[PDB]
């Protein structure tokens, strides 16, 4: 393929210790007489799944676990397979983090929490909440100090508040259809953040380089940040501590989660120059100390090192922030829900949208592909077999239900006019089984300006490829059929489904 065999390509973003990660490929290089190779790209979790897609890229990449069930799903990950041996010398719950249907999918490498970080001299007891923050930063003002400085380019950070008073991502009690990204508690947390930024105590400007650049110049009391970030401040000088997030509403500040995680490209002809590295010099004391002392790597799932680490109080800080909030899923459309909710939270911020509205379109774009799937699936379904799913709808089941009553009264035509159409186009593409379902997709993508009726002539080629393998007896295919229609749909014209307010201005549109 495209990958170079004989070497090792390693890709980990620019805010770890890529330097310390480096030194381990250097140890790797000597004892082996095999190159090795650290780059640092910029978005490096839009580039990967870029150039892996078509076989190439690194051959080792590092991200936090959440963006890597759609990695796998996309065929972009090999399956790895330490033995029990080793297994058993990491937390069983680091595992459980990279699991992706039935099988693991990368390294656990460290678990990753956001803190409150405070500048002892300026602010000997930090505040134990959120609602205090606007007249702390009163006081610090009359100083020439403010209060709190952090990243707003990033959901990530504001997820916290957002999750104390009620708002969730996918339900967990998961249930993906139930998504909790417009409530009142999510719009609650947003709504105190605006108000924040309207009463000058924070600028919607600010990213991960203005708030780490004010703090550790000592000009804001406070950030939030994870374990990466304290090398810099040591090296600042800032009196710090690392302690427990602020409580909104009385309730707790809920940070998603993350466990670094490395993975082995599927199209690396070195799965097993990678398994050693990872497994034999990485993922040991010495590795993981190698990395952790250019950019600290927060609770490392290797249990012999997290034994040493754990005495630090701010990994006992870091442990007592994520055990308040909870692991990241690593369900495919993760990137799709963090791309709506950084659009909502820089939108409110800026005042581009209100609160009330950021939020609807963040939910609307975080349910798109299993609301779409759900729709596609049962026509796709019921068209092969003639006969309709009885079983409830569930979540937002008046939308699921009125778009597929509509789009049954407007399929029935569309598939009747363009019945000549659809037979030579399928003809001429030859599908037999599963294998054939993945290019199929893509190539009914394809075949300018968006509207619902070309949406509806393409579920409507689904539906009658549906029929064709049900007939040649291939009914298994027809779900991930559905499922690859759907992923097309969905990424293709997310920014305009979004912009008719989901499937329902497809209802309102044939109403
Ligand atoms: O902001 C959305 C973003 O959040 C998380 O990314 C974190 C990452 O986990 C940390 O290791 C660190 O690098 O900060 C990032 C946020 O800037 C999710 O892991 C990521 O997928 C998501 O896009
Ligand atoms: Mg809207």
């Amino acid at each position: 393929g495209k990958i170079e065999e004989g070497k090792l390509v390693i890709w980990i973003n620019g805010d770890k210790g890529y330097n310390g990660l480096a030194e381990v490929g250097k140890k790797f290089e000597k004892d082996t007489g095999i190159k090795v190779t650290v780059e640092h790209p910029d978005k490096l979790e839009e580039k990967f799944p870029q150039v892996a897609a078509t076989g190439d890229g690194p051959d080792i990449i590092f991200w936090a676990h959440d963006r890597f069930g759609g990695y796998a799903q996309s065929g972009l990950l090999a399956e790895i397979t330490p033995d029990k041996a080793f297994q058993d010398k990491l937390y069983p719950f680091t595992w459980d983090a990279v699991r992706y249907n039935g099988k693991l999918i990368a390294y656990p490498i460290a678990v990753e929490a956001l803190s409150l970080i405070y500048n002892k001299d300026l602010l000997p007891n930090p505040p134990k909440t959120w609602e205090e923050i606007p007249a702390l930063d009163k006081e610090l003002k009359a100083k020439g100090k403010s209060a709190l400085m952090f990243n707003l380019q990033e959901p990530y950070f504001t997820w916290p508040l957002i999750a104390a008073d009620g708002g969730y991502a996918f339900k967990y009690e998961y249930d993906i259809k139930d998504v909790g990204v417009d409530n009142a508690g999510a719009k609650a947390g947003l709504t105190f953040l605006v108000d924040l930024i309207k009463n000058k105590h924070m600028n919607a400007d600010t990213d991960y380089s203005i708030a780490e650049a004010a703090f550790n110049k000592g000009e804001t009391a406070m950030t939030i940040n994870g374990p990466w970030a304290w090398s810099n401040i040591d090296t600042s000088k800032v009196n710090y501590g690392v302690t427990v997030l602020p409580t909104f509403k009385g309730q707790p500040s809920k940070p998603f989660v993350g466990v670094l995680s490395a993975g082995i490209n599927a199209a690396s002809p070195n799965k097993e120059l990678a398994k050693e590295f990872l497994e034999n010099y990485l993922l040991t004391d010495e590795g993981l100390e190698a990395v952790n002392k250019d950019k600290p790597l927060g609770a490392v799932a290797l249990k012999s090192y997290e034994e040493e680490l754990a005495k630090d109080p701010r990994i006992a800080a870091t442990m007592e922030n994520a055990q308040k909030g909870e692991i990241m899923p690593n369900i495919p459309q993760m990137s799709a829900f963090w791309y709506a909710v950084r659009t909502a939270v820089i939108n409110a911020a800026s005042g581009r949208q209100t609160v009330d509205e950021a939020l609807k379109d963040a939910q609307t774009g975080s349910e798109l592909y299993r609301q779409s799937l759900e729709i596609i699936s049962r026509y796709l379904r019921e068209q092969a077999t003639g006969a309709a799913d009885t079983a409830p709808m569930g979540a937002s089941g008046a939308t699921s239900r009125k778009a597929l009553e509509t789009l049954r009264r407007v399929g029935d035509g569309v598939q009747r006019n363009h019945e000549t159409a659809f037979q030579g186009m399928l003809r001429k593409l030859d599908i037999k089984n599963e294998d054939d379902v993945k290019s199929l997709s893509r190539v009914m993508i394809h075949v300018g300006v968006t509207n619902w009726g070309r949406i509806v002539t393409l579920i409507s080629f689904g539906a009658f490829v549906a029929k064709h393998l049900k007939t040649i007896n291939q009914e298994s295919c027809i779900e991930p059929l559905a499922e690859s229609i759907t992923d097309v749909l969905v990424r293709t014209k997310r920014d305009w489904l979004v912009k008719q307010r989901g499937w329902d201005g497809f209802v309102e549109f044939f109403h």
